[PDB]
């Protein structure tokens, strides 16, 4: 029984861990040993991944935990502030803020870590107006979301990050308990005027969010700039695409490609569950594996290929299936395709700054990223 997970290859470093991609050649499904040394069930095939994620009979061993009627609890509270007009109204502030931050990278020295300068300090920003934090605060919430994160940062240093940062979001929620405005923080704090939830737990979803749609985002930015880079081809079509149709599926075909989360929260079965030609015993756990699912040739044609006009491209799970999908969803997606198309047309002669293998990958981090991304323009 083969230990999970594996890593990545040198030469193939986009690609799916090979070992895992062999292991879902063979089954859609392959039992696996972990950390602790308990055996789960490596979900791989496009096709009982997606089932897996809409069953039932299966289910998540705070709204990430929380399960049962429990999250439709938390996860309605999260509807408003993800509605389709409240992410839209937000397009012109993540334009805004991309374009400053473009600028300033442009107006500094060269070459220019495209990590440090826009992957990092663009989602957390927009996050942040999204939450409501007031303008005044920026900088402050900025610089405790972005101590985490450093590759520098001590332990003491993430953790007198994250506790301001909690601190803080229960300030901001009694402020919007008070004078409650358009934004996220508003509808958590309506929520708590309601006897759903504490402060503190409308503190810790606020702080949820940040971490959620942070280093994941800020890694999608990242790695897929540097895929863009080293795949001309396909960045001169993002930059020339004249549909928001097309350039939207170019996202999609990125989030595909890159597949940055690989795991999926680990999931038991209630009962006995019979697909991929073995039975996963009730009580047993699940890994739900989503980069071999997004590199399943049955639903991909050629996985490998990096393909943004690809057809079906939002068949992807790069952000979850099922209840539990991410709810970033609409806002992340929204956020990718200004940076990309903006960065992308702005500065047509990015050009990446090192032999790609000298770049840092993110390998130990769960959330697959670059460190940082040097560029030249
Ligand atoms: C706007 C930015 C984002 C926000 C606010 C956000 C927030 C969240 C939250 C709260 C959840 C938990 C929902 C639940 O499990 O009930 C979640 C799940 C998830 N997120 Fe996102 N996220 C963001 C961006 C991303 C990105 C960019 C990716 C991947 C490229 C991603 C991948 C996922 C996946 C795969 C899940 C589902 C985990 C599972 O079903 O086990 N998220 N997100």
């Amino acid at each position: 029984i083969p230990d999970y997970p594996m890593s990545r290859s040198a030469g193939c470093p986009f690609a799916p861990p090979p070992g895992v991609m062999a292991l879902a050649a063979a089954k859609p499904l392959t039992r696996v040993r972990i950390w602790d040394g308990s055996t789960p069930w490596l979900i791989t095939g496009y096709e009982q991944v997606r089932e897996l994620f809409s069953d039932s009979r299966v289910s998540v061993d705070s709204v990430f935990t929380a399960d049962g009627e429990e999250h439709t609890r938390f996860r309605r509270m999260l509807s408003k502030p993800f509605t389709f007009k409240r992410v839209e109204a937000l397009r012109p502030t993540i334009q805004q803020i991309t374009d400053e931050h473009i600028d300033a990278m442009l107006a500094g020295p060269q070459p220019a870590d495209l990590v440090a300068k826009l992957a990092l300090p663009v989602p957390s920003l927009v996050i942040s107006q999204l939450l409501g934090v007031p303008y005044e605060d920026a900088e402050m919430f900025q610089h405790h979301a972005n101590v985490g994160l450093a590759r520098y940062a001590t332990g003491a240093d993430t953790v007198k990050g994250a506790m301001s940062l909690h601190k803080y979001l229960a300030e901001l929620v009694e402020a919007k308990m008070a004078n409650p405005a358009e934004d996220a923080v508003s509808d958590l704090a309506e929520r708590v005027k309601a006897g759903e939830l504490s402060v503190k737990e409308a503190a810790q979803l606020g702080t949820g969010l940040l971490i959620a749609g942070h280093e994941t985002t800020a890694n999608m930015i990242g790695l897929g700039v540097l895929a863009l880079l080293v795949n001309p081809d396909q960045a001169g079509i993002l930059r020339d695409a004249q549909d928001p149709k097309i350039v939207a599926n170019a996202v999609e075909e990125l989030l595909r490609y890159l597949s940055i989360i690989q795991n999926g929260q680990r999931r038991v079965a209630h009962e006995d569950i019979h697909i991929g030609g073995e039975t996963i015993r009730a009580g047993e756990g699940i890994i739900i594996d989503l980069a071999p699912a997004n590199w399943d040739a049955h639903a991909f044609t050629e996985p490998d290929r990096l393909y943004l006009h690809r057809a079906g491209a939002e068949r992807n799970v790069a952000f979850g299936y099922g209840r539990h999908q991410c709810v970033g969803q609409q806002l992340a997606r929204a956020e990718l395709q200004i940076v990309y198309r903006t960065l992308l047309q702005r500065i047509p002669t990015l050009t990446l700054a090192t032999a790609l293998e000298d770049v840092p990958f993110k390998d130990d981090r769960l959330a697959y990223g670059v460190y940082e991304l040097p560029v030249t323009w």
